[PDB]
């Protein structure tokens, strides 16, 4: 692994989520934000395709994101640097969850991966200064959670934190007491897996 | 039913204080008064096994918790408290001494995999000392280089703690995987942790 000195001090993250953002300030890195433009439609980028396995999914959505990140910046006219982008997907048995609709939903998502291992799979990808999107990384995760009892699960969806979350819970929350152990990248399931993003970094330049 | 809002942390560690919050649970402190050798409590025994070692220590601050608290005069709660030490080889790796430290440990530790196993024991309100829990978990450090571990060394993120790396910061860099608890790993295994409260009838 050969570092090339950096050149930019600032990188742009293409990202809402504040897991991502605590995640990168964590590695040391400087960012600054590069929101979708309120005409941008951000949401249309992650429809699913039939037939599509997990891996591929979030691959393909990943590229797109970088794609269209890479077009806001040309577009702003700000300074050329890297632009990170990266995506989370929660799968059982190859089939993708996403968030509860209610109290009912949390509670059925849950009593499923009760008892069971799941994966958590985030790619993420950088196009660097001069716009080369570098190979994009897959961090694969598993996940066990406990058996426990319906008690303790609905217990746990009373607390609220299950609400907007993949798979109807948080790694980093209260969801840690059902977790018996995990296989892989704390970082990755939470939305930025640091070894991979590292690695993407110190190749586009980027000093931290 | 929890009978207990809050419990005494018996613990100066800011990463145990912040998983502790984590999972909603109110705490006070128990700390080490400025004429306690806290720091003798964790001394090893000559060719003792790191998972001894570790259920030893813990055993042991348990016990000093417990003659803290009692000295304090303060109410009777559910005491908590735990000790992690890194492994590999069968050797124990605790926390690095000076900078030349630092860095032999991180080289015995580059392009591997080691071990990682922090014990956690509770002490009920009535005064009774639980069974501890014991979390393993294995970590795979990248080979990176010297000149990589020189440069972390130089951040000062390996003080304080055990095999000179602290994962929820800048070593993420180069852990390559981990298997069993990163909030073991970081000193308060919260599954384990969890359990023993709810035993304990701590709310949460």
């Amino acid at each position: 692994a050969l570092f090339p000195t950096p050149l930019f001090q600032t990188l742009y993250l293409a990202s809402q989520s504040p897991r991502r953002q605590e995640l990168l300030q964590q590695i040391g890195v400087r960012f600054e934000l590069l929101l979708p433009r309120p005409d941008e439609d951000a949401e249309a980028l992650e429809a699913e395709l039939p037939g599509e396995a997990a891996d591929a999914y979030v691959r393909r959505v990943t590229v797109a994101k970088a794609e269209a990140a890479r077009a806001r910046l040309v577009a702003s006219g700000k300074p050329a640097a890297p632009v990170l982008v990266a995506d989370t997907t929660v799968t059982i048995d190859g089939a993708i969850l996403g968030k509860p609709t209610d109290a009912d939903d949390a509670l059925a998502m849950l009593t499923r991966l009760a008892g069971r291992e799941h994966a958590v799979l985030t790619a993420v990808a950088v196009i660097d200064a001069s716009g080369e999107l570098l190979p994009p990384a897959l961090s694969r995760s598993s996940v066990r959670f406990a058996a426990a009892s319906r008690d303790a699960y609905v217990r746990y969806v009373e607390t609220g934190e299950p609400f907007g979350k993949a798979g109807a819970y948080a790694i980093q929350g209260r969801a840690a007491e059902f977790i018996e152990r995990i296989d892989g990248s704390h970082s990755g399931i939470m939305g930025l897996p640091l070894f991979e993003t590292a690695a993407l970094l110190r190749t586009a330049r980027v000093a931290f």
